[PDB]
DNA sequence: TACGCC
């Protein structure tokens, strides 16, 4: 539930600052 | 930034 890369919900990869 | 960054 959220971003897997950094750990910030609201995005996942595209939209992260990392991968 | 975020824009795939793989
Ligand atoms: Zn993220």
């Amino acid at each position: 539930k959220g971003c897997w890369k950094c750990g910030k919900e609201g995005h996942q990869m595209k939209d992260c600052t990392e991968r």
